[PDB]
């Protein structure tokens, strides 16, 4: 039945799976072949699939299940609360979910959640878990971690996919004065940049508009940095660690080592050209 899903069979070639019952409302792995509460982190506590399969029987488990380890790239995404009685999605945010990642899909052992299974790597930026005022929930794992594995395939998506998990980070929850006349000005005088396209270096965007920061701010390194995060240039790498300083401050340097021009109150027809 199950073992002839293309996802199963890929999830098949690993020795990493494992049984599981329902201990109240917790789902607790089991080894498949002494029948004892197994480890997510202990590889000789699992199985393949053959002695997950026996086991099942043999203990009277509740399903099968796949340890994810740091050496495999399966990721698992968990829809808490997303399907009505029918099995038809009720939440929004998982039928847009569902849209921008196309996987293997399966319904949760409870018959009113998805399991999502992707290989690739989640965003660092994005919490585990995010609950929503609707009950349900979107929770990503890719180690020391195991997954239920029902084969309950869901609108035939039955094979795991290579994607990007970009899109993940705008449906989780994330985790950790006079610059406004200064900003004013330079959109008055065409100086401000749009927000990166497609195609386009971004890291050339940044000294392009660090140059015209040089000059606008008057060298001040520290309202040049201060005007560049509340400009849509921003992203993670500003404050990424660089040969001992971050890129942002490497090139807020650069910019003013390459300006000669200053505005300082006076005259604004000076240097650089408008976007
Ligand atoms: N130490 C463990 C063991 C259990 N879980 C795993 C097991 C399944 C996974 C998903 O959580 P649940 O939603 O509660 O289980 P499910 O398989 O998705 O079942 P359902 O969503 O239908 O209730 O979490 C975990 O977080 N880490
Ligand atoms: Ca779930
Ligand atoms: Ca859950
Ligand atoms: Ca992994």
């Amino acid at each position: 039945m199950i073992m002839e899903i293309p996802a199963i069979k890929a999830l098949s070639r690993y020795a990493q799976w494992v049984i599981w019952k329902k201990e109240r409302d917790t789902k607790i792995p089991y080894n498949p072949n002494n029948g004892k509460k197994a480890s997510s982190t202990d590889p000789l506590a699992w199985g393949d699939i053959d002695e997950a399969q026996a086991g099942l029987v043999r203990y009277g488990a509740n399903g099968l299940g796949f340890v994810l380890t740091k050496s495999d790239p399966f990721v698992f995404i968990d829809l808490d609360h997303v399907l009505d009685e029918n099995k038809r999605v009720k939440c929004e945010w998982a039928r847009q979910l569902l849209k921008e990642i196309k996987s293997y899909t399966e319904i949760s052992p409870s018959g009113d959640g998805l399991h999502v299974v992707v290989s690739g790597k989640l965003p660092d930026y994005i919490k585990h878990k995010t609950k929503f005022d609707d009950g349900s929930a979107l929770e990503v794992y890719e180690s020391g971690r195991y997954m239920t594995i029902t084969g309950e395939v869901f609108d035939g998506r039955d094979d795991i996919k290579e994607l990007d998990l970009s899109i993940l980070g705008e449906f989780a929850e994330h985790k950790i004065l006079d610059d406004e006349a200064i900003i004013d000005l330079m959109k008055r005088k065409g100086q401000w940049p749009d927000a990166p396209a497609d195609g386009d270096d971004w890291s050339s965007l940044d000294m392009s508009f660090a140059n015209r920061l040089a000059f606008w701010c008057g060298k001040d390194i520290e309202r040049m940095d201060r005007i560049f995060r509340q400009s849509p240039l921003m992203r993670q790498k500003w404050d990424r660690p660089t040969a001992g300083s971050t890129y942002g401050r490497i090139t807020l340097k650069k910019a003013c080592d390459f300006v000669d021009s200053v505005y300082d109150p006076a005259l604004r027809n000076e240097s650089d050209c408008p976007f």
